[PDB]
Protein backbone atom coordinates (compact mmCIF):
# COMPACT_ATOMS: atom_id res chain seq x y z
CA UNK A 1 0.00 0.00 0.00
CA UNK A 2 2.48 2.99 1.00
CA UNK A 3 6.03 3.17 -0.09
CA UNK A 4 8.15 5.03 2.62
CA UNK A 5 11.15 6.74 0.91
CA UNK A 6 13.64 7.98 3.48
CA UNK A 7 15.82 11.33 2.98
CA UNK A 8 17.38 14.31 4.35
CA UNK A 9 15.94 17.59 2.67
CA UNK A 10 18.58 19.67 3.39
CA UNK A 11 19.90 19.36 0.14
CA UNK A 12 19.18 20.89 -2.88
CA UNK A 13 18.39 20.71 -5.59
CA UNK A 14 17.53 16.66 -4.62
CA UNK A 15 15.23 17.51 -1.69
CA UNK A 16 15.03 20.12 0.24
CA UNK A 17 12.48 22.68 2.19
CA UNK A 18 10.45 25.64 -0.19
CA UNK A 19 9.31 28.43 0.98
CA UNK A 20 6.25 27.06 1.88
CA UNK A 21 7.52 24.44 4.44
CA UNK A 22 7.01 21.80 1.75
CA UNK A 23 9.61 19.50 0.49
CA UNK A 24 10.44 19.36 -2.51
CA UNK A 25 13.00 18.66 -5.78
CA UNK A 26 14.65 16.31 -8.29
CA UNK A 27 14.60 13.16 -6.18
CA UNK A 28 11.03 13.88 -4.40
CA UNK A 29 9.93 13.90 -8.09
CA UNK A 30 11.60 11.17 -9.22
CA UNK A 31 10.01 9.40 -5.82
CA UNK A 32 6.53 9.95 -7.08
CA UNK A 33 7.26 8.86 -10.30
CA UNK A 34 8.95 5.46 -9.37
CA UNK A 35 6.01 4.91 -7.00
CA UNK A 36 3.49 5.40 -9.59
CA UNK A 37 5.04 2.41 -11.76
CA UNK A 38 5.05 0.68 -8.42
CA UNK A 39 1.49 0.63 -8.17
CA UNK A 40 2.11 2.39 -4.78
CA UNK A 41 1.52 5.39 -2.62
CA UNK A 42 4.25 7.24 -1.76
CA UNK A 43 5.02 8.72 1.58
CA UNK A 44 8.39 10.91 2.34
CA UNK A 45 10.00 10.93 5.69
CA UNK A 46 12.96 12.45 7.46
CA UNK A 47 16.17 11.41 8.74
CA UNK A 48 19.59 12.32 9.41
CA UNK A 49 21.95 11.48 6.22
CA UNK A 50 24.07 9.53 8.04
CA UNK A 51 20.81 7.33 9.69
CA UNK A 52 19.66 6.40 6.52
CA UNK A 53 21.16 3.32 5.39
CA UNK A 54 20.49 1.55 9.35
CA UNK A 55 16.36 2.26 8.56
CA UNK A 56 16.75 1.02 5.47
CA UNK A 57 18.50 -2.07 6.62
CA UNK A 58 16.34 -2.65 9.49
CA UNK A 59 13.47 -1.90 6.95
CA UNK A 60 12.26 1.41 8.73
CA UNK A 61 11.96 3.11 5.08
CA UNK A 62 11.53 1.36 1.75
CA UNK A 63 13.80 3.01 -0.08
CA UNK A 64 16.49 5.99 -0.01
CA UNK A 65 16.12 8.96 -2.43
CA UNK A 66 18.96 11.29 -0.65
CA UNK A 67 21.01 11.91 -3.68
CA UNK A 68 23.42 9.38 -2.50
CA UNK A 69 26.78 8.80 -4.24
CA UNK A 70 27.35 4.96 -4.97
CA UNK A 71 31.04 4.09 -3.15
CA UNK A 72 32.07 0.44 -2.14
CA UNK A 73 31.27 0.60 1.15
CA UNK A 74 28.02 1.69 0.72
CA UNK A 75 27.09 -1.52 -1.52
CA UNK A 76 28.21 -3.72 1.63
CA UNK A 77 25.13 -2.22 3.38
CA UNK A 78 21.83 -2.36 0.78
CA UNK A 79 21.65 -1.73 -2.87
CA UNK A 80 22.01 1.34 -4.86
CA UNK A 81 20.71 1.32 -8.29
CA UNK A 82 22.38 4.09 -10.57
CA UNK A 83 19.86 6.86 -11.48
CA UNK A 84 21.57 10.53 -11.57
CA UNK A 85 25.13 11.11 -12.65
CA UNK A 86 28.70 10.32 -13.20
CA UNK A 87 32.02 9.17 -11.28
CA UNK A 88 33.20 12.10 -9.49
CA UNK A 89 36.86 13.09 -9.63
CA UNK A 90 36.52 16.82 -8.47
CA UNK A 91 35.29 18.83 -5.59
CA UNK A 92 34.23 22.72 -5.97
CA UNK A 93 35.83 25.12 -3.18
CA UNK A 94 33.53 28.12 -2.40
CA UNK A 95 35.50 31.11 -1.62
CA UNK A 96 34.45 34.89 -1.46
CA UNK A 97 35.53 36.34 -4.52
CA UNK A 98 37.85 39.21 -2.19
CA UNK A 99 39.70 35.80 -0.89
CA UNK A 100 43.26 36.03 -2.54
CA UNK A 101 44.52 33.22 -5.08
CA UNK A 102 45.86 31.06 -4.63
CA UNK A 103 42.68 29.63 -3.21
CA UNK A 104 44.34 26.18 -2.68
CA UNK A 105 45.51 23.97 -0.68
CA UNK A 106 43.03 23.58 2.05
CA UNK A 107 45.66 23.19 4.45
CA UNK A 108 46.04 27.37 4.72
CA UNK A 109 42.33 27.81 6.41
CA UNK A 110 41.50 28.38 9.99
CA UNK A 111 38.63 25.91 8.80
CA UNK A 112 36.56 24.50 6.12
CA UNK A 113 32.98 24.19 6.33
CA UNK A 114 31.32 21.02 5.00
CA UNK A 115 27.84 19.12 5.21
CA UNK A 116 28.27 16.61 7.82
CA UNK A 117 28.10 12.33 6.82
CA UNK A 118 28.83 12.91 3.14
CA UNK A 119 31.87 11.39 1.65
CA UNK A 120 32.95 14.92 1.13
CA UNK A 121 33.32 15.25 4.53
CA UNK A 122 35.03 12.19 5.12
CA UNK A 123 37.35 12.98 2.32
CA UNK A 124 38.67 16.44 4.44
CA UNK A 125 38.40 14.23 7.25
CA UNK A 126 41.32 12.02 5.55
CA UNK A 127 43.72 14.65 5.04
CA UNK A 128 46.45 15.89 6.77
CA UNK A 129 46.22 19.42 7.94
CA UNK A 130 42.53 19.97 7.46
CA UNK A 131 40.67 21.38 10.28
CA UNK A 132 37.32 20.62 9.29
CA UNK A 133 33.53 22.33 10.64
CA UNK A 134 30.51 20.24 9.57
CA UNK A 135 27.22 21.32 9.05
CA UNK A 136 22.95 19.98 8.34
CA UNK A 137 22.70 21.84 5.27
CA UNK A 138 24.40 22.93 1.91
CA UNK A 139 22.79 26.14 2.49
CA UNK A 140 24.42 26.18 5.97
CA UNK A 141 28.23 25.63 4.52
CA UNK A 142 27.46 28.38 1.60
CA UNK A 143 26.31 31.23 4.38
CA UNK A 144 29.54 30.10 6.41
CA UNK A 145 31.35 31.73 3.86
CA UNK A 146 29.22 34.28 2.50
CA UNK A 147 29.53 35.23 6.19
CA UNK A 148 32.75 35.37 6.70
CA UNK A 149 32.95 32.71 9.30
CA UNK A 150 34.54 29.91 7.46
CA UNK A 151 37.05 31.52 4.66
CA UNK A 152 36.13 28.17 2.39
CA UNK A 153 33.71 25.75 2.00
CA UNK A 154 33.45 22.64 -0.68
CA UNK A 155 30.61 21.27 -2.30
CA UNK A 156 29.90 18.54 -4.86
CA UNK A 157 30.34 20.41 -8.35
CA UNK A 158 26.55 19.13 -9.19
CA UNK A 159 25.40 21.07 -5.89
CA UNK A 160 27.65 23.35 -6.87
CA UNK A 161 26.76 24.53 -10.15
CA UNK A 162 22.96 24.86 -9.24
CA UNK A 163 23.41 26.67 -5.27
CA UNK A 164 26.14 29.02 -6.39
CA UNK A 165 23.38 31.08 -9.36
CA UNK A 166 22.25 32.78 -6.21
CA UNK A 167 25.51 33.82 -4.53
CA UNK A 168 27.34 35.97 -7.36
CA UNK A 169 29.78 37.31 -4.49
CA UNK A 170 31.13 33.66 -4.22
CA UNK A 171 33.59 31.59 -6.76
CA UNK A 172 34.18 28.53 -7.19
CA UNK A 173 37.91 26.24 -7.80
CA UNK A 174 38.11 22.91 -8.85
CA UNK A 175 40.00 20.86 -6.51
CA UNK A 176 40.84 17.42 -7.99
CA UNK A 177 40.71 14.09 -5.84
CA UNK A 178 42.69 11.68 -5.53
CA UNK A 179 41.57 8.52 -7.36
CA UNK A 180 40.89 6.59 -4.21
CA UNK A 181 38.19 9.54 -3.45
CA UNK A 182 36.59 9.25 -6.76
CA UNK A 183 32.55 8.05 -6.50
CA UNK A 184 30.44 7.14 -8.68
CA UNK A 185 26.91 8.90 -9.59
CA UNK A 186 23.85 8.58 -7.61
CA UNK A 187 21.97 5.25 -6.33
CA UNK A 188 18.14 4.83 -5.02
CA UNK A 189 19.10 2.19 -1.83
CA UNK A 190 17.12 -0.88 -1.32
CA UNK A 191 17.55 -3.69 1.00
CA UNK A 192 19.88 -5.81 -0.04
CA UNK A 193 17.64 -9.39 1.09
CA UNK A 194 14.74 -7.17 -1.00
CA UNK A 195 15.63 -8.75 -4.56
CA UNK A 196 12.17 -8.61 -5.76
CA UNK A 197 11.77 -5.12 -5.20
CA UNK A 198 15.37 -4.28 -6.72
CA UNK A 199 14.41 -5.76 -10.26
CA UNK A 200 10.94 -4.27 -9.82
CA UNK A 201 12.84 -0.87 -9.15
CA UNK A 202 15.45 -1.33 -11.57
CA UNK A 203 12.50 -1.82 -13.97
CA UNK A 204 10.42 1.28 -13.00
CA UNK A 205 14.32 3.54 -13.66
CA UNK A 206 14.64 2.12 -16.85
CA UNK A 207 11.31 2.41 -18.07
CA UNK A 208 11.45 6.49 -17.22
CA UNK A 209 14.59 7.07 -18.77
CA UNK A 210 13.05 5.26 -21.95
CA UNK A 211 9.94 7.80 -21.68
CA UNK A 212 12.37 10.50 -21.46
CA UNK A 213 10.92 11.57 -18.23
CA UNK A 214 14.15 11.51 -16.30
CA UNK A 215 15.81 13.68 -19.19
CA UNK A 216 12.71 16.18 -18.78
CA UNK A 217 13.37 16.13 -14.30
CA UNK A 218 17.10 16.58 -14.69
CA UNK A 219 16.59 20.01 -16.63
CA UNK A 220 13.52 20.68 -14.33
CA UNK A 221 15.89 21.00 -11.30
CA UNK A 222 19.00 22.01 -13.51
CA UNK A 223 21.33 18.63 -12.59
CA UNK A 224 21.71 18.37 -16.41
CA UNK A 225 24.17 20.35 -18.72
CA UNK A 226 22.27 22.83 -19.92
CA UNK A 227 20.86 22.72 -23.65
CA UNK A 228 19.70 24.91 -26.31
CA UNK A 229 16.34 24.58 -27.47
CA UNK A 230 16.32 24.58 -31.23
CA UNK A 231 13.59 25.16 -33.41
CA UNK A 232 13.55 22.54 -36.48
N1 LIG B 1 20.35 14.44 1.26
C1 LIG B 1 21.62 14.58 1.52
N2 LIG B 1 21.97 15.19 2.63
N3 LIG B 1 22.55 14.06 0.72
C2 LIG B 1 23.97 14.16 0.95
C3 LIG B 1 24.77 13.36 -0.18
C4 LIG B 1 26.24 13.85 -0.30
C5 LIG B 1 27.14 12.93 -1.11
N4 LIG B 1 26.53 12.70 -2.46
C6 LIG B 1 27.28 11.62 -0.35
O1 LIG B 1 26.63 10.68 -0.77
O2 LIG B 1 27.98 11.43 0.65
Amino acid sequence: RIWIVGTNATYPPFEYVDAQGEVVGFDIDLAKAISEKLGKQLEVREFAFDALILNLKKHRIDAILAGMSITPSRQKEIALLPYYGDEVQELMVVSKRSLETPVLPLTQYSSVAVQTGTYQEHYLLSQPGICVRSFDSTLEVIMEVRYGKSPVAVLEPSVGRVVLKDFPNLVATRLELPPECWVLGCGLGVAKDRPEEIQTIQQAITDLKSEGVIQSLTKKWQLSEVAYEAAQ
